[PDB]
């Protein structure tokens, strides 16, 4: 199982994760994607509206709370591993020197992001910027460089009111539980996936 330390970002550009496609690792099923609203199930297989399609991430895989600890969902670049090996695999991380050092946050990974050298989380929160792609503005109708800026999105829990109304607890979440945070550094150690979260995203690694 794997674990380290590593370096965290905040995103939310609405596409398709890449571990919603079937294929991609040994699992009972791939992560669910939805229609533009955010909640009937799409298939599979739809192509995503990020590409011109019509499939988006789910409300259900915004970050939330149970107790103290966070939850949520990640995009992940994880030193050299392949999708077989990340995707919906779960990490637990201590925060290691923000605002929220010492708190403990549980992703499951849906996405492979950018391959920089190392171990990078992109932590899916909406209303965090929407980075190198956008579709948000397809379903939602954002602006065309997202909520703000386009990295690192709104600056103030205020303008939580221009996000959609089934994305503003994952955005207020940002400014409570994870106090706006500027990419928080963290050490983090595989998990098996809790069921708070397998059972939002359908993904549960099969092998064991």
């Amino acid at each position: 199982l794997t674990s380290g330390s590593g370096v965290t970002t905040r995103y939310w550009d609405c596409c398709k994760p890449s571990c919603s496609w079937g294929g991609k690792a040994s699992v009972t099923k791939p992560v669910r994607t939805c229609k533009a609203n955010g909640n009937t199930t799409i298939d599979s297989n739809t192509q995503s509206g990020c590409n011109g399609g019509s499939s988006y991430v789910c409300n259900d895989q915004q970050p939330f709370t149970q107790g103290n600890v966070g939850y949520g969902f990640a995009a992940a670049s994880i030193s050299g591993q392949p999708e077989s090996q990340t995707c919906c695999a779960c990490y637990e991380m201590t925060f290691t020197n923000t605002a929220i050092s010492g708190q403990k946050m549980i992703v499951q990974v849906t996405n492979t992001g950018s391959d920089l050298n190392g171990n990078h989380f992109d932590l899916m929160i909406p209303g965090g910027g929407v980075g190198i792609f956008n579709g948000c503005q397809s379903q939602w109708g954002a602006p065309s460089n997202g909520w703000g800026q386009r990295y690192g999105g709104i600056s103030s829990q205020s303008e939580c009111n221009q996000l959609p109304t089934s994305l503003r607890a994952g955005c207020n979440w940002r400014f409570g539980w994870f106090k706006n945070a500027d990419n928080p550094s963290m050490k983090f150690t595989q998990v098996r996936c809790p069921t708070i979260l397998t059972q939002k995203s359908q993904c549960v690694r099969t092998p064991g």
